[PDB]
C-alpha cells in the first residue's frame, strides 16, 4: 500500500432497500474510469455472503476502496434492515463522515431516523445526503418534499440539516452505464455525473479529520477472522497512534482479563502495510490467538495504556415513542444493550434513590453496570437498545469502576 493522498473513512447508511449497496458499487465504477488504481466492485461483490443472497439484504458491513483526485476513501456499506442495526453501528463507528441514502420514492423511513441518531452516538461528524431512485419520481414537488423532510430530520439529531449537500440521482442507472461503458468519464452521462456530484461533495464537505498518531495505540476491533495461511486477523479503524509489525499489543475488554500478543502483520485493503497509523482501516494479524480469543468490541491498545471498566455515570436521553423508542418507562433493573463504538454489551440500570421510574422523552442521569469490562472513557457517547428498538442516547460522565 503506497499512500499518495489523504485518507478518509466514509460509508453508506439509511433505511432498508433505499440503495446503499448499489450506490457503493456505483461509486467504485465511476471512480475507476478516472483513477485506474480503483478496483470496481459489483453489486454481488458487496452483498456476497450466502446469507445475504438468501435473505436479499445486506447483513455484513462491507469495506470497499476507491479514490478521487483529492483523497483516498475507505467506504463502509451498512445494512438498513432493522434487525441488523448492531452491524450498522459498528460500521458507522468507523466513519469520518456518512452518506445518508434516502429513496426519493419512499421518503424518510424509520431507519433513516434511527441511523442518523445512531451515527451521532458513535461520533459520525458529517453527513452528505444522496437522494436516490429519482428515476422513479417524475413529480419535482415530491423530490423537494423529500429533501425538506430529510433536512429537518437531520436538524433534530443536531446535524446542520439546512446545510448538508443533497445530491439527487440514481445509483442503479449510473451503475448500469458504467457496465455498458466502464471507460465512461465525467460529462458523458447525466447519471454518472450525479455520482461525480456526490464524490465532489464528499471531497469538499467532509473534512479530513485531525488524527493523533503520537498518542498510545488504540484500535477498536470491528471484526475478526481467520486467514487460511497467515492466522487470526482483527480488523478496525485505528483511533489513535501507530502499530508496526513486532509490537506487543493488549486485547482489552469483554474477557475477565487483558491478554497480550504480538502483531505479526498489518494490512489495509489486502495490501500489506509497514505501519498502520491513526485513521487507517487495517487488518492486524495477531499471534497466538484463535478467532475465538479476539472479538468485535474489544480494542487493541498499547499495553497498559487502557483500563477496561464496568461501572459509570451517564447523562441519558430516553427516546419518545414517536422517535421509535419505548411506549412506557423503565425502572432500576432495566437490562438493555449498550453500544460504544464497535462494542455491544448488556448493562444494568441503577437509578438514584429519588428516581423510581424513567419515562420516554426524559433527560436523566443514572449509573450503569455492565456485565463485562469494556474500554470506556468520560465523554464517550453511546446508544441504548432493547427489544430490537433503540430506546436511548447517552454519554459517559464519570467512570466509577
Ligand atoms: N429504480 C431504481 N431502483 C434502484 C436504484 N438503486 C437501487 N435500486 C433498487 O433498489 C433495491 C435495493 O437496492 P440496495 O442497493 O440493495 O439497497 P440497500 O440500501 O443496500 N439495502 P439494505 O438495507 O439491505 O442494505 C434493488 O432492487 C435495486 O436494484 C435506483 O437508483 N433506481
Ligand atoms: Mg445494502
Ligand atoms: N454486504
Amino acid at each position: 500500500f503506497v499512500r499518495t493522498k489523504p485518507h478518509v473513512n466514509v460509508g453508506t447508511i439509511g433505511h432498508v432497500d433505499h440503495g446503499k449497496t448499489t450506490l457503493t458499487a456505483a461509486l467504485t465504477y465511476v471512480a475507476a474510469a478516472e483513477n485506474p488504481n480503483v478496483e470496481v466492485k459489483d453489486y454481488g461483490d458487496i452483498d456476497k455472503a450466502p446469507e445475504e443472497r438468501a435473505r436479499g439484504i445486506t447483513i455484513n458491513t462491507a469495506h470497499v476502496e476507491y479514490e478521487t483526485a483529492k483523497r483516498h476513501y475507505s467506504h463502509v456499506d451498512c445494512p438498513g434492515h432493522a434487525d441488523y442495526i448492531k452491524n450498522m453501528i459498528t460500521g458507522a463507528a468507523q466513519m469520518d463522515g456518512a452518506i445518508l441514502v434516502v429513496s426519493a420514492a419512499d421518503g424518510p423511513m424509520p431507519q433513516t431516523r434511527e441511523h442518523i441518531l445512531l451515527a451521532r452516538q458513535v461520533g459520525v461528524p458529517y453527513i452528505v445526503v444522496f437522494m436516490n431512485k429519482v428515476d422513479m419520481v417524475d413529480d419535482p414537488e415530491l423530490l423537494d418534499l423529500v429533501e425538506m423532510e430529510v433536512r429537518d430530520l437531520l436538524n433534530q439529531y443536531e446535524f446542520p440539516g439546512d446545510e448538508v449537500p443533497v445530491i439527487r440521482g440514481s445509483a442503479l442507472l449510473a451503475l448500469e452505464q458504467m457496465h455498458r461503458n466502464p471507460k465512461t468519464r465525467r460529462g458523458e452521462n447525466e447519471w454518472v455525473d450525479k455520482i461525480w456530484e456526490l464524490l465532489d461533495a464528499i471531497d469538499e464537505y467532509i473534512p479530513t479529520p485531525v488524527r493523533d498518531v503520537d498518542k498510545p495505540f488504540l484500535m477498536p476491533v470491528e471484526d475478526v477472522f481467520t486467514i487460511t495461511g497467515r492466522g487470526t486477523v482483527a480488523t478496525g479503524r485505528i483511533e489513535r497512534g501507530k502499530v508496526k509489525v513486532g509490537d506487543e499489543v493488549e486485547i482489552v475488554g469483554l474477557a475477565p482479563e487483558t491478554r497480550k500478543t504480538v502483531v505479526t502483520g498489518v494490512e489495509m485493503h489486502r495490501k500489506t502495510l509497514q505501519e498502520g497509523i491513526a485513521g487507517d482501516n487495517v487488518g492486524v494479524l495477531l499471534r497466538g490467538v484463535s478467532r475465538e480469543e479476539v472479538e468485535r468490541g474489544q480494542v487493541l491498545a498499547k499495553p497498559g495504556s487502557i483500563t477496561p471498566h464496568t461501572k459509570f455515570e451517564a447523562s441519558v436521553y430516553v427516546l419518545k415513542k414517536e422517535e421509535g423508542g419505548r411506549h412506557t418507562g423503565f425502572f432500576s433493573g432495566y437490562r438493555p444493550q449498550f453500544y460504544f463504538r464497535t462494542t455491544d454489551v448488556t448493562g444494568v440500570v441503577q437509578l438514584p434513590p429519588g428516581v423510581e421510574m424513567v419515562m420516554p422523552g426524559d433527560n436523566v442521569t443514572f449509573t450503569v453496570e455492565l456485565i463485562k469490562p469494556v474500554a470506556l472513557e468520560e465523554g464517550l457517547r453511546f446508544a441504548i437498545r432493547e427489544g430490537g428498538r433503540t430506546v436511548g442516547a447517552g454519554v459517559v460522565t464519570k467512570i466509577l469502576e
